[PDB]
């Protein structure tokens, strides 16, 4: 607001705030929300685009622009940008609704069999853990674990897992009625309680081998 | 420009975009160029305002806003954002024009009696020192004998560096047609070339101690 006027003020200003508003809107992650302007800000700004690309992400799912996701995916050199053992619950779960940058990951820095670990008893916008409290239980999963249960990520997603090489048969800790056991991406085949999508993904892991 | 349309294509955004301009704003320098909205950058943003204080004190000198810098001078809790060490000449000049922000540098971190080096031949906005190439002459030189030689900078910058044990005798290598000495803060006291206030701030040195 009085930014306009100060900016009126001093016209030798206009061409630096420009390109600092362009940065910031980078930096943000907001120019997700209009895929032209993201596949601009790649060509002309490789060092901010893609020091930002998490938050750009993040603006990617939430606008629903998939496109959006996608010229992320094509400009992504590494996945240093997504620590995957830094990652929050939700940021990682999301990222598993896109197999291609979920591809593009997996080439270039994540590995599939990593054990991941966050809260057990969650509580109701933040993308790393903050370790705020570490006396609360933790609960471990994986990357396949996560997509075989989830019914918006996508079948071709496992597949992509088992292509990078995801363990089929890793599992981890849980309890039911105070009884521990492990966890496996294959975990009761037969079952009125396994959704139809759920079924294919178990379909998919047993037949990878064949 | 195409932000504004798409930032009143989803108002839910408006929020978040309003505290990513003031953030680039400050980031930038560029709200010194009014005072008032400096003023509110302290006050509501003590982690963003504080960690540009380096752009925001060049951007106040280049607007000649002297209220700007008092605002940055009380606001400033310490000299680590003015590494006397990798400022560039031009920055550690301009702030000796500035008393009292020397004054609280001085009281906050900065060493009067640092030995500061730089290129000796310039050539023709960078304020922190680059090693782009080590196989180049540098020149030493001091706080005080920067302050004594530019009739720029006031006599009270003399009196804040000498009342916090800036060294008066504390010299440096110079040549004069081949032949090296040694430059000190009193330097040819009788000549028809030094400037008023040459003159007044060597008596300032002779007389500190009186």
């Amino acid at each position: 607001t009085e930014i306009d006027d100060l900016l009126r003020k001093n016209p030798e200003l206009q061409k630096e705030w420009k390109r600092t508003v362009w940065t910031a809107a980078i930096s943000s992650g907001v120019i997700a929300y209009r895929p032209p302007l993201l596949e601009r800000a790649f060509r002309e700004f490789p060092m901010e685009t893609a020091k930002s690309a998490l938050n750009l992400f993040v603006a990617a799912h939430k606008s629903k622009n998939r496109q959006s996701v996608d010229i992320i995916t094509q400009n992504l050199k590494d996945a240093k940008t997504f620590p995957l053992g830094q990652l929050e619950e939700e940021i990682v779960t999301d990222i598993l609704k896109y197999p291609n940058l979920l591809e593009k990951l997996l080439q270039t820095g994540w590995n599939p069999n990593l054990i991941l670990e966050w809260e057990k008893h969650k509580s109701l916008e933040i993308l790393i853990k903050s370790n705020g409290k570490e006396f609360i239980e933790k609960q471990e999963t994986t990357l396949l674990i996560l997509a075989m249960q989830n019914d918006f990520i996508p079948m071709e997603t496992v597949q992509i897992l088992l292509k990078y090489g995801a363990d089929p048969s890793l599992g981890v800790k849980r309890k039911s009625e105070g009884k521990e056991y492990l966890l496996y991406p294959l975990a009761n085949i037969n079952s009125n309680g396994n959704t139809i999508l759920k079924e294919l993904k178990q379909k998919t892991l047993i037949d990878w081998k064949k």
